[PDB]
């Protein structure tokens, strides 16, 4: 009973994210689906993390800083096991130079049904306005997938 929705995860001020992460948001936000935001570095009660990434038709994860593996997992692993295979995810690199290898993490979601929302987007170089540009595109497109999700479910 709780508003369409789609999850973005991430943690806050690592790299690019916040901006990275803004964008897809604003391509969402052009579709008029709602975005639920959760900092994937600060603790989180595990039982409403859980029944967020429950109630949430897309999902669109940042990678995490390969020095807070130990701190970050518990929050990863709970998603990995909370999300359901109707549902979308796109997941992005945040050009913070620690990225945990983001291939691994996509072959998870794939192997348990997910569907990819969008080709994953990579970070070699400082992100530009074509950079953002990508990422407000992929936005509008998860957007676009959840609302077709919802009107071809009932």
């Amino acid at each position: 009973k709780a508003e369409t929705s789609i999850g973005v995860f991430y943690v806050s001020e690592y790299g690019y994210s916040d901006r990275l992460a803004q964008a897809i948001i604003n391509g969402i936000t052009k579709t008029g689906v709602g975005v639920d935001v959760v900092d994937l570095g600060a603790a989180v009660d595990l039982q409403e993390l859980r029944e967020l990434v429950g109630r949430c038709t897309g999902l669109v994860i940042g990678m995490s800083p390969a020095a807070s593996a130990a701190s970050i997992q518990g929050a990863l692993s709970t998603i990995l096991g909370s999300v359901n295979e109707k549902q979308a995810v796109g997941i992005f690199e945040t050009g913070g130079g620690d990225d945990e290898p983001i291939d691994p993490l996509l072959s998870k979601f794939r192997n348990l049904g997910l569907t990819t929302a969008f080709p994953a987007i990579r970070i070699k170089q400082t992100p530009t306005e074509n950079t953002y540009k990508l990422c407000e595109e992929a936005g509008t497109d998860l957007g676009q997938w959840v609302t077709r999700d919802r009107l071809e479910h009932h």
